[PDB]
């Protein structure tokens, strides 16, 4: 095999990425240099009936139930299509926003449908990458050569659409890949160093190399959750690594008030300048000096406060012990992805299900432990293979939808919709995409 990108983005039905349903996946393929290699892949999601989507989902997709339902389909299908390609050898997995978002609703398509939710990701040497922090990265560190947007609020704006809008990016259903392919073209372009830097240190082994603990060595650290107002940036330094999870480092903001840290106990403590890095999550982290005096000014960054806060911190290695003290601490199935890790057995037990003609799972005579599985196997036949359902199963079912759609979720549906009517009355595609939506609900629920 050649390295390759496999760009990508879903359209769903909502916000949460285990409990909304994807309504469709759009990806290409591309070479090492980002020449288009492969054709469109752009498919349907049909939604099982025990689920309506978000409202809001809808008007901003323009994709209604109707429409992923006649073009989709099932899960079960959806789920295989999305897994060849992301298993394809020496494959980086890419999108804008998908570590936190698409990625999270990969890894719960493929938990419900007995794919690996993992493995994809780095088996047969392939890797994920993310644009937007790539995007966030360059504002704050190597600004030259891009113009960056103001939202309506007088702060970067790191949404695709205005990124695309602003260099001059032309931005159907590939819409957003294509944007997507051309950010990275642009950031490779204007800032070759820094793009190479980053695509490099996604690996985890060169994230590890610049983390030195006992020295509490500093870093720029460029997050989200930094927030805009500081151009999503800060000087950060590592205490101790997770005491439960072997991926997250736990970092001090070196830009905060360590007060608490120092003066608080371990409870109290469990604001507190204190967050995690993934290291298997795409994290932006370089060496202090990357950040420039020049955009530390531009961004508000008070190096003076950082080397005090770092020194003090230094002096009083206590604090390293507090908190990994810190961090030393529902019924639905679809929410219990993260709930632990199924055994050697229960893999292999999933593996059967997976490779199994779901004509034939009925009859299937293996043993699970974990008690999710149960549950979870149900659900795969109720929404994927109704059809395959005996009678006590068909009622297990109706009872199930019963408990999704109770009196409260009901009312409160009908009542979103028709504020929405009003509320977007002078805006005709809008409304006829609400009517679609009542028209679903009356055929599902009512
Ligand atoms: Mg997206």
């Amino acid at each position: 095999q050649q390295s390759t990108f496999l760009f990508h983005d879903y359209e769903t039905f909502g916000t949460h990425p285990a409990l909304d349903r994807p309504a469709q996946f759009a990806a290409i393929r591309t070479d090492s240099e980002f020449n288009v290699i492969g054709e469109p892949e752009v498919f349907y999601c049909k939604p099982a009936d025990d689920y309506l989507p978000q409202p809001g989902a809808v008007l901003i997709t323009g994709i209604t139930p109707q429409e992923a339902r006649a073009k989709g389909e099932n899960e079960a299908a959806f789920a295989a299509r999305i897994h060849s390609l992301f298993t394809v050898p020496k494959t980086c997995i890419l999108g804008y926003n998908n570590v936190r978002f698409d990625d999270e609703v990969t890894r719960n398509i493929f938990y419900r449908n007995f794919y690996d939710p993992y493995a994809w990701s780095w088996q047969h040497d392939n890797s994920r990458w993310d644009l937007l922090d790539v995007m966030r990265a360059c504002y704050a560190l190597r600004p030259e050569g891009i113009n960056w947007p103001e939202n309506d609020d007088g702060l970067p704006s790191f949404r695709l659409e205005h990124l695309t809008k602003a260099n001059g990016i032309e931005h159907d259903a590939m819409a957003d890949v294509y944007a997507t392919i051309a950010m990275a073209k642009l950031v490779k372009t204007r800032q070759p160093r820094l793009f190479d830097y980053l695509f490099t240190h996604r690996n985890k082994h060169k994230l590890m190399a610049l983390i030195d603990v006992p020295q509490m060595k500093p870093l720029v650290h460029v997050s989200g959750m930094f927030g805009a107002w500081r151009g999503n940036t800060s000087w950060v330094a590592p205490l101790a690594w997770h005491p439960e999870n072997r991926n997250a480092v736990i970092m001090v903001d070196l830009a905060g008030d360590i007060s608490p840290l120092l003066e608080l106990d371990s409870d109290t403590l469990r604001a507190v300048p204190v967050k995690l890095v993934h290291i298997n999550k795409c994290p932006v982290l370089a060496q202090a000096n990357t950040l420039r005096p020049e955009d530390a000014d531009r961004l508000g960054i008070n190096r003076q406060h950082c080397l005090d806060n770092l020194k003090i911190l230094r002096e009083n290695p206590q604090v390293r012990e507090k908190v990994v003290a810190i961090f030393a601490e529902s019924d639905n199935v679809d929410a219990q992805l993260y709930n632990g890790f199924f055994s050697d057995a229960d893999r292999a037990a999933m593996k059967i299900v997976l490779e199994t003609e779901p004509r034939n799972l009925p009859a299937l005579d293996i043993t699970f432990v974990d008690k999710r599985i149960e549950k979870l196997l149900f659900n795969y036949r109720a929404r994927n293979f109704p059809g395959t359902l005996d009678y006590a199963e068909q009622q297990r079912w109706l009872e199930h939808r019963r408990q999704v759609f109770t009196p409260e979720f009901l009312q409160g549906y009908a009542d979103e919709l028709q504020m929405l009517v009003q509320q977007y009355a002078d805006d005709k595609e809008k409304v006829a995409l609400l009517k679609a939506l009542w028209q679903y609900a009356d055929e599902i629920v009512e």
